């Protein structure tokens, strides 16, 4: 008799993330808790780094730290693969490769731990420059809009994205971290195939002035668009 797929998300839902992270032998964990709202595909998230300092540049995590929660149009809503998994829910896998620097692979799984949408993330880095952009901390607190291209992947009975993310360098320069991502579902209940589609992704990050622990504050407006 439970809730599942689109009736777990017709209102606000909380959201708890928590990444343990290991970027050239440099350990870290983050949590973060707020709500995700998939009628307007706003996600509004507080973060913590929960052992101090972050050896990374928060936006470098942003991707990484719940595509369940973008709004898919009402004629598109047979394509949102993300829903369709739910309660159960998905592992979502990453290698992000920053250009002329290290690489992250990630392994999260999406899904309900009773009326909470959880993202809990492994997240290892390797080949880092201790002098690059990303340990050198040379990265701007800032964002910029992407659109994550979706393909289905009926092998995996899951879907693939492929983007590049542009990060702002503090001397005005890019640094690009190419991402390919793999969503595959948990259990073999069936699942939502989408046709080729893109989430039009606008993020926000911001500092709570009053908070002395490591943090961001972030903001996202996500859209599903490309089907007509
Ligand atoms: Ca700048
Ligand atoms: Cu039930
Ligand atoms: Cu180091």
């Amino acid at each position: 008799g439970h809730k599942r797929g689109e009736q777990l998300f017709t209102g606000v839902v909380p959201i708890l993330v928590e990444l343990d992270g290991d970027v050239n032998g440099h350990r870290f964990s983050v949590r973060g808790e707020g709500e995700g709202d998939a009628t307007n595909g706003r996600l509004t998230l507080r973060f913590i780094c929960t052992t101090g300092r972050l050896p990374v540049p928060w936006p470098t995590l942003v991707t990484t730290l719940v595509q369940c929660f973008s709004r898919y149009p009402d004629h598109m809503r047979r394509h949102d693969f993300f829903k369709s998994a739910m309660p159960e829910g998905y592992v979502q896998e990453r290698t992000i490769s920053f250009r002329d620097d290290g690489t992250y692979r990630t392994r999260a799984v999406v899904r309900f731990e009773g009326n909470t949408l959880v993202n809990r993330i492994e997240l290892r880095g390797t080949n880092f420059r201790e002098d690059g952009n990303i340990l050198g901390h040379r990265l701007e607190y800032n964002y910029n809009s992407h659109n994550v291209y979706i393909t289905a992947d009926r092998q995996r009975n899951g879907i693939r994205a492929n983007f590049t993310i542009r990060h702002n360098v503090e001397d005005g320069s890019v640094q690009l971290a190419n991402h390919y991502q793999q969503n595959t579902p948990i259990g073999n209940g069936p699942v939502l195939l989408p046709d080729d589609h893109y989430l039009s992704t606008q993020t926000a990050l911001s500092r709570d002035p009053n908070e002395r622990r490591d943090h961001m504050v972030l903001l996202e407006f996500v859209t599903a668009a490309g089907i007509t």
